RNA sequence: UUAAUUAUCUAUUCCGUACUU
RNA sequence: GUACGGAAUAGAUAAUUAAUU
C-alpha cells in the first residue's frame, strides 16, 4: 500500500500512461475531478484541428493536436504543472504502378500476446520484392514494412 | 473501374488503469 | 455504477494521392 499521496509521485510511479488517465487518478485524492470539454473541431480529414480544455477545482487549461487523442493528451498535462504549483504506402503504391507491376498486398505474420499492448508484424508484397514492418496496429505495420520496401524497390 | 492515405461519429468484441457499490 | 486509455471487426460522413477508362 501507501500513504500521503502526491501528484509528484505519479511521475516516478506511472509516467506511461496518458495524462488524461493519470489526472482522474490524481483528482480522486483532492476530491476534484477533471471535466473535459470540446473547444474547436475543425479543418479537412488530411490536417484537421482539435482543442480540449480540462477542469479540475479552481483550475482549468488547454491543449491542441491533429486528432481528439492528442488534443486531450496535451490539455491534461498542462492542468497536471499548475496542480504541482509523406505517406510511405501511397509513394510505395505510385511507384509500384508506375514499374509495371501489379498492385501491393499486405499480410500479418505475427502479433502480441497482451490487447492493450498490442504489437502486429506485417510483410509487403510486389511482383519481384518482398519485405517485413512491425507496429502497434496492422496499419502501422504496413506502413513501417513499407517504409523499408521503398529503399528495396528504389534505385 | 481498381489501389492507397487521413480525420470524426455510432455499434460490437478484447484488454489495461482509477474511483464507487 | 462512473471516468480515462490501447487493439480488432462492422456501418455512416469527409478530404487527399496514384493507375486505368
Amino acid at each position: 500500500g501507501g500513504s500521503l499521496p502526491s501528484i509528484e509521485q505519479m511521475l516516478a510511479a506511472n509516467p506511461g500512461k496518458t495524462p488524461i488517465s493519470l489526472l482522474q487518478e490524481y483528482g480522486t485524492r483532492i476530491g476534484k475531478t477533471p471535466v473535459y470539454d470540446l473547444l474547436k473541431a475543425e479543418g479537412q480529414a488530411h490536417q484537421p484541428n482539435f482543442t480540449f480544455r480540462v477542469t479540475v477545482g479552481d483550475t482549468s487549461c488547454t491543449g491542441q493536436g491533429p486528432s481528439k487523442k492528442a488534443a486531450k493528451h496535451k490539455a491534461a498535462e498542462v492542468a497536471l504543472k499548475h496542480l504541482k504549483g509523406c505517406n510511405p504506402v501511397g509513394a510505395l503504391q505510385e511507384l509500384v504502378v508506375q514499374k509495371g507491376w501489379r498492385l501491393p498486398e499486405y499480410t500479418v505474420t505475427q502479433e502480441s500476446g497482451p490487447a492493450h499492448r498490442k504489437e502486429f508484424t506485417m510483410t509487403c508484397r510486389v511482383e519481384r520484392f518482398i519485405e517485413i514492418g512491425s507496429g502497434t496496429s496492422k496499419k502501422l505495420a504496413k506502413r513501417n514494412a513499407a517504409a523499408k520496401m521503398l529503399l528495396r524497390v528504389h534505385t
